[PDB]
């Protein structure tokens, strides 16, 4: 038993809510919150900019030190950093950004990173300003992640569309 609340059950292990992931994180303090990152960990907008803003830019400061030491991530890859005031850990996961011309086939690889953590609060990878089809991303999530994932969908209209079309 965990302390996520009001989540619609999609499958054995995937639950979904129309909620601001930043607000969910502040309320639950999960072990792992997933950031929809880019390879440079430049947290400008979307999930990343919003999470980072909620940490008072501490996420960005930590991320810049990480990149200075390790170089960029791979598209499809991830790293574990602090969750600051939002969670124990933040799993920064790089899905493909369609508006950058990146390979949508890498979405499955991106979701595979979730399997290294027993429970996660997460956004829908490559949705929003990443420009991929959110219905497809949800299908990849359910068909790839085996651990317990709680998806927080910001856009109300998107949430309703995702629920009503889910097979
Ligand atoms: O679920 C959605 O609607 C799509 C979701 N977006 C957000 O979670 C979001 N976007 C902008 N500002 C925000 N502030 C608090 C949350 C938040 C998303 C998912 C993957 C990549 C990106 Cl880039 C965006």
């Amino acid at each position: 038993v965990n302390s996520f609340s009001g989540y619609l059950k999609l499958t054995d292990n995937v639950y979904i809510k129309n909620a601001d992931i930043v607000e969910e994180a502040k309320k639950v303090k999960p072990t792992v919150v997933v950031n929809a990152a880019n390879v440079y960990l430049k947290h400008g907008g979307g999930v990343a900019g919003a999470l980072n803003k909620a940490t008072n830019n501490a996420m960005q400061v930590e991320s810049d030190d990480y990149i200075a030491t390790n170089g960029p991530l791979k598209v499809g890859g991830s790293c574990v950093l602090s969750g600051h005031n939002l969670a124990k850990h933040c799993l920064h996961v790089v899905g493909p950004n369609v508006n950058k011309g990146e390979d949508i086939q890498l979405l499955k690889s991106a979701y595979e990173n979730f399997n290294q953590h027993e429970v996660l609060l997460a956004p829908l990878l490559s949705a929003g300003i990443f420009g991929a089809d959110p219905i497809h991303s949800l299908r990849v999530c359910v068909d790839t992640v085996r651990t317990n994932v709680y998806l927080a969908v910001f856009d109300k209209n998107l949430y309703d569309k995702l629920v009503s079309s889910f097979l």
